[PDB]
This record gives C-alpha cells, structure tokens and sequence, in this order.
DNA sequence: CTTAAATATTAGGTTTTAATAACATCTAGT
DNA sequence: ACTAGATGTTATTAAAACCTAATATTTAAG
C-alpha cells in the first residue's frame, strides 16, 4: 500500500521539481536522497518523526489530519517511528489514532514498543477515570520501565491527572523530578514532552497566583511547539490570567487563538466563548453573543449582555428559560451570580459565592465578590473568600 | 527464655488460678496450650492477641517492657513476627518495628518477606524518604499476594494522605478496603478494622459531619484495646465538640487523659486540649502550664489573660513569643491574640489568612466569631468556612 | 503430659519471565 | 547504490516467580 503522503509529494514534485531540495531542509536532513528512499520504498522511515510532521505542516497544512491518520494506521507498530507516531497522536488528542497504536503496541514483539503502549495504555484509562491513581501507578511500578521516555511520561500522566482532578498542591514537586536530558533515543518525544512541561509550569504558575511566571511558561510553550493543542491552549491560559485586569491585552491573546483556529470546531469555539464571556466582564458592546444557541453557556451569556445593558425585561425572559434546565454546581452559582444581579439581592450572590466554593472555582467567583464590594460589603473579607497565594516572608 | 513467661510462671507460683483466667482471656478453649507456652522456648499461638490480651490483663504497666523482649526474640519466619510487626506500627512502637522490618526483609519466608517490604515502605514514606509516586511505584513492583498486605497499601496510603493533607480522594481509597477478604491473621484484621473506623472519623472530619465522626471514633473505640487508637479516639470527639458543647468536649479530655497516666505524650496532648478547650469558653483554667516556654503553652497563658482582661500581663506574654520562630499554623494564633489584645480587626483578616495558609478548618473559628462580636457581616464570615 | 486433626511452613522441581549479547536490519549522507 | 552508525531481532542464559509435596506446629480432647 502507498500512504496518501507519498502519493501527493509524488504528485508535487512533478509540477514543482525545486520541492526536493526544500522538503530536506524541513527535514533536518542534509541531502535529500532519504527522500528519494522515502517516496520509492514502502516502509522507508525517517530517524526522526518531525521530518515527516514538518514536511505535512509545511505542504499540506490543511490535511495534517488526513495525512497523518493515514501515515500512522500503516506504520509498523515495532518501530522508533511508530513510538512516535503515539506521542503525535496523544499530544493532537487523536484519540482514534492514538487508541489504535496502543493495542498493537501492546501485544507486539518489540519491547520498547510494548513499554511505551503499555503506560500509554496507562495514562489513557487513568485520564478516563478507568482505573484510579492508585491502581494506575501501581501498574507503572510493575511495567518496570526501561526507557527513558517512559520515564518522563510516567510523571506527565500523573500531571495530568493532577490537574484535571484539581490537585495541585504535590505537582511543583512532581515536575520538578522530570529530567528530559536523560532522553537520548527520540528527540521528537523529547521536544514534545518539553513543550508538554512548559504548559503544565505554566498552568502551575497560574494556580499559585504567579501570573507573569504563568505567562512566561505559556510563552515558551509556544516557542516551543507547532502543535495546534499546545498553541491553542497557552493563549487560553494567557488570556485567562488577563481576563479580569488587562481587558485590550486579554481580548489580544484570544483573538490570536480565534485566528489559529479558523478550521477547528472545537478550538474556535473555545476563543468565541472567552471573547463573549471576556466582553462582557468588561461591560463592552459585545459582537459575539450567539443568539442561536439553547445551552446553558450561551445563554448565560446572553443574560449578562441585558443586564450589562439595562435590558432587565429581557434579561428576565433568558433567566426564565434557563430555570428550566439541568444546571450543575458551577453553571448554577452563574445563575445565581446573575439573578443577584437582575435583582439586586445580596442573599444570591451569597449563593453564588457558596456553589463556586461547592464546585472549587477560584476564578468566576470574581463576579459576585466584585458585585458585593459595590454593595458597601468588607473588601477584607471579600479578598480571603478569593483566596489567592499572598507570598509573604 | 522470655521475661513475660518468666513473669507469668512466677504470678503462677503465687497464684495457681490464674492458668484458667488466661486461658480465657486468650480465647482457648483449655490453656493446656498455655502449659506449652510456658515450658518449651519457641511456642507461639495461633493468634497474637492471645499474648496481647494476656499482657494487657497480667501487666498493664508493662506493656512495652514485655511485648519489646518478646517481639525482638520471635523467629521472624513466622505469623506472630508478622503480627508483631502490625502490633508494633499500631502502637507506634518503632525500635521494634523496624529491627523486625530489616530481618523480614531478608528472611527465606516468601510471606514474612512481603509484611516487611510493604511496612519499609511505610516508614520510608511517611519519613518522607520516599514520596507517594515512588512509595506507589514499589507496591505496584512487590506484587503483592496476602490480602493482609493488599489491605494495608491501601492503609499506608491513606495515612500519607492525611499527614500532608490531600484529605480529599481518602474517601474513596478506603471504600476500596474489603477487610473480609482476609482469613489467615486475625489479630491483623481486628486492628486494621480499628484503623480504618479511626480514619473514617477523620474523613467525616473535614467534611464537617461532627456526628459521624463521632459515631466512627466510637465504633474504633469499642473494636480496640490498643492505647494509641484510644487516645486519638478520645481527642476526637472532643475536638468535634469543642465550640458547641463545653461539657460533653471536656468529659471526652478528661477520660482521655485518665487512661493515658502513665503515658508522657498522651497525658501532654490532653493537659493541652483541657487548656484549650477552657480558653476557648473562657473559664477559669486550672491547666495552664507555667513552666513551659513553648510556643503553644506560652500562647496559651496569653489566651487566659487576655480572657480575664490582664492584657498587660498578656502583652508581657506576646513580647516573649515575638522572638520565637512561628510557622504558619503558630503564628496564625499569634495574630489572633494580637488581635484580642489590640482591638484591631487586621490582625483577624491575618488571622484568617494564616489560617487558610495551613488548612486549618477548625482553629480558624477564632478570629471569625471576634469579627461576629466586632460587627462583621455573618453571611460573610459563615463562607470562610468552606 | 500425649496426640490427631487442622493449620502453617519449607522445599523440590517446574514453568515463566526477564537480562545479555551476538546477529541482523535500517538509516543518513558520501 | 553503499558505508558507518544507529536501531531491531533473536539465541542463550540467568532468575524469579509458582506450584505441589513434605514437613512443622498449633489447638484442644485423651
């Protein structure tokens, strides 16, 4: 079989003989006769996978995805070239290819490919919430790893379950034992896992109310990295830890990840909601409001526009609607932060306050605290219910 | 030979009805089980308690004394080393348990190897020579086999979780505990069911279910006979009563500190929660410990002066412990006295926030009732509990 | 004090699993 | 294409976990 890759370059390099010597040099490699190699010979692999992954960024950006699923789904899974191929698709959030390599890789004859699948298999269940903590680093310690990579991983899928979870309070330490420069094999993992790492410092920083370390990090993520996830999420974080104080330089960062992902469902959607919910804490005319939706979200949002606006009628008629439905924790202290302030009434923004404590959120819950400071509430008191890290001596 | 047999043949001599006595307290049918105990060296019984109980009934004040000789000259190959290594951890008796932990770690028996490598693991990891992620990563590699040992990953786990704090997956780490599913060790059962009542109050601790908690610290109290589990059973319930109920707070410190006499450590814990507890609701304090100079007694002397309106005799006390070296849980206290003694709502918020800077969901009532008394809004402060 | 039945412990012999390195393949670049 | 260098496979050995047999020890009735 021949991959659509080499189909399409085959195709390029007949209307476009000056491809050769360009794609070696997106390749990392010093001559192009690799290429040659690669186009003419079924399984033909390069040392590194970013010689693969630069050449489909830089020719066909538009069909990474196609490409690449196509490209991975026939690599020999016993291969450097297939380990790669695990780490592209988990750090993508490929999950369909991602899932494919792993059951492979775990019943294969390769012991490196089998180590790498198997705690990859690990961080799967874990981040599904399959297994526990408890079982899954128990399965690490009895793998008795072997490679360097895993090693690393190891502690990035606990990271990551950290974080998800909310834990983070062990992960400035947990971190800190990563050590990337013991990986020698595969230098595309290990670019990975160290854009992996800035993000994750970046999010720590952000938690221990350190907003220009978190900024820092995310920077060097995005100078560290090509992965569209990566990007799309460190200008996330950014924007966040600018939301409530720098509104033109947060409304920059989300607008930079709106442009990067045009072509993503998800990733556009994410900025359209931050720029909505954005434009409306800073009480601007708000060009992205989505009148066409039934969730919650949205229609939160719209609530917000009115009541910014004196529109309380209207504010009135979205409230009703949203009474209707199946809020949970952190949806209803909104609600609630909402109704406070469609009826001026302390005791919801005190409800408020109570379901975002329920539903751990040290960030919305600016919103009723800042509407009860211009109620003449104790700006002391107010600060201690945000409790940020203070970093005293 | 063993110093208790030796102790138990003489009080025989003395007393020729004490064979049928301990034979009950042992659970035997007959003690002619305890004639071999007595006469040929290396005897042991089915069940540890046996000797425990019997020690326990026997020679109550020499407890240590006797079970230290008697532990430390077991073969370790063997279930009563096992159950001593469980008995010693429990009673927190660790120059026992950890020269048994080096000889089970080395010893041909493939049973006695597997207790003693999960208890290194243990101590190593709440010694903080290891961390969680490690101390994990070795269970995991130990495959373990007993279900004494697949119950107590679990317990060595949990107890990490609460002396750092992370309190908060406790809840269904230890709902994965089936103590039915072990049938060799009963005296391992039985003390790993108390230690898992004791660390249920502790969860319904910090989610403030008072009446659960106490519920369980009585379930632990009523499944042990073990000193330790019973003081921190008693300490406990105290604890969760002592900013509703002065009285029934103070009658489970003062049976506290009955049972625990000869004990120094436990008597001082109780000496201290007496104090508190009177500082607290502002009574009359026969505990005060003059003599101390630690922060804590020292903190307390402030407490009761300022209580009996002697600020300057309290300031006198503060000047002291301003040159002291406070971590955040001390000097949390410090500003809330400050705070009483000044009059000045700052040294409160500080207070709460050095309160908050430990996870202190408890102590941290302190400066929040003065700002109620001081005219605070209570909407406010009712959600700086949470 | 014996001792038989039940329970624990130790060992002998087996299968699995894992570490070593000798051999073979594949890659990059002349 | 073909060579050095870097990776993959396999053959050979150590080993370590794993049962089934035998041996010891415990409880409680003689």
């Amino acid at each position: 079989m021949m991959e659509l890759i080499r189909i399409a370059m085959k195709k390029d390099l007949e209307n476009d003989n000056s491809l050769m010597n360009k794609w070696a040099t997106v390749a990392g490699l010093k001559n192009p006769n690799p290429l040659y190699d690669f186009l003419n010979h079924d399984g033909k692999t390069f040392n590194e996978f970013s010689s693969i992954v630069n050449i489909v960024k830089s020719q066909y950006p538009d069909r990474e995805y196609e490409l690449m699923k196509d490209y991975c789904l026939n690599l020999d899974v016993k291969t450097k070239a297939a380990r790669s191929a695990l780490e592209y698709a988990d750090a993508n959030m490929f999950f369909e290819i991602e899932d494919v390599l792993i059951d492979s890789m775990i019943s294969c004859s390769n012991m490196k490919s089998k180590e790498y699948g198997k705690v990859y298999k690990i961080h799967r269940e874990l981040s599904n919430s399959v297994i526990t903590e408890f079982e899954a680093v128990k399965r690490l310690g009895k793998l008795n790893i072997k490679t360097p990579e895993m090693n690393s991983f190891s502690r990035l899928l606990l990271l990551y379950h950290y974080l998800s979870t909310g834990n983070f309070s062990p992960m400035a330490q947990l971190i800190k034992q990563i050590d990337l420069s013991e990986i020698s094999e595969n230098m595309y993992i290990r670019n990975t896992y160290q854009t992996r790492v800035h993000v994750l410092m970046s999010n720590i920083k952000l938690n221990e109310n350190s907003l220009e370390e978190c900024r820092e990090y995310s920077k060097k993520a995005l100078e560290s990295t090509n992965i569209l996830r990566f990007q799309v999420f460190s200008y996330l974080t950014i924007g966040n830890s600018l939301l409530f104080s720098n509104y033109e330089l947060a409304q920059e960062n989300f607008l930079k990840g709106l442009s990067i992902s045009v072509q993503n469902e998800n990733y556009n959607m994410i900025f359209q909601q931050a720029l909505c919910f954005l434009n409306n804490v800073w009480r601007k005319e708000n060009k992205w409001i989505n009148f066409e939706s039934d969730s919650i979200m949205d229609l939160q949002e719209q609530a917000h526009c009115f009541i910014n606006f004196n529109e309380n009628s209207k504010a009135k008629e979205v409230l009703d609607k949203l009474d209707l439905l199946v809020h949970n924790d952190n949806e209803l202290a909104m609600h609630y932060y909402l109704k406070g302030r469609l009826e001026q009434n302390k005791a919801c923004f005190y409800s408020s306050i109570e379901y975002f404590k329920k539903s751990n959120d040290k960030f919305l819950i600016r919103l009723p605290l800042l509407e009860l400071q211009k109620m003449g509430e104790n700006q002391k008191l107010l600060e201690l219910l945000l409790l940020l890290e203070h970093h005293h001596h």
